[PDB]
């Protein structure tokens, strides 16, 4: 289906550098200003040549700016449009103490997994798991979807959104609040 027909998403990735890649079921979608079609439904197993559904992704701050998409127990490393080699690996050889099946991830050099009510911190070593909303103030502990922007994260829950300043760690006050419908005010759909 097309970018902007309302059903939920499976993961983001903002690549930190103004790209970013929305997944769902067997799509990919490249949202980027400078795209000739942006939005432009693409197969992942064209696009990463993996299958879909995918379970989360993230994009790492640092140089490289690596790509990581996890399914199952497994996950992918991408750079410069390509896998790297060594790659899938299980999730526990990359990342000891995260669970398999995650529901989210984001990279602000920290990386928060989410599944069911919980997350983990890991830092390039993991830690136990705390509450979402005990630490991300009015998100709920059910999230399908994050991606971290420069001051905000972005938590996707069903059609709807959260935003999510990073200082306070709340969810912003805005009109109509949050959460709000992915399609009509985070990707500018008709
Ligand atoms: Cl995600
Ligand atoms: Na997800
Ligand atoms: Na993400």
């Amino acid at each position: 289906m097309e970018l902007c027909s309302g059903k939920p998403f499976d993961a983001f990735t903002d690549l930190k550098n103004g790209s970013l890649f929305a997944f769902r079921g067997q799509y990919s979608y490249e949202l980027d200003e400078k795209a000739v079609r942006p939005g432009y439904p693409k197969l992942i197993r064209d696009v990463w040549g993996i299958e879909g559904p995918i379970d989360a992704a993230f994009t790492r701050i640092n140089s490289q700016g690596k790509t990581y998409l996890f399914k199952g127990s497994q996950y992918w490393r991408f750079e410069d449009g390509v896998l790297d080699p060594d790659y899938p690996r299980n999730i526990s050889d990359g990342f000891d103490g995260i669970p398999d099946n995650v529901d989210a991830a984001l990279a602000l050099e920290r990386v928060y997994f989410f599944k069911g009510k919980q997350y983990w911190e890991y830092q390039f070593g993991t830690r136990q798991p705390q509450f979402i909303s005990r630490d991300w103030h009015g998100v709920p502990g059910q999230v399908d979807a994050a991606m971290a922007g420069r001051i905000s994260v972005f938590f996707f829950s069903g059609d709807k959104y959260y935003r999510v300043n990073l200082r306070t760690r709340r969810v912003d006050t805005v009109d109509p609040p949050y959460p709000r419908s992915i399609a009509q005010y985070w990707l500018g759909c008709p």
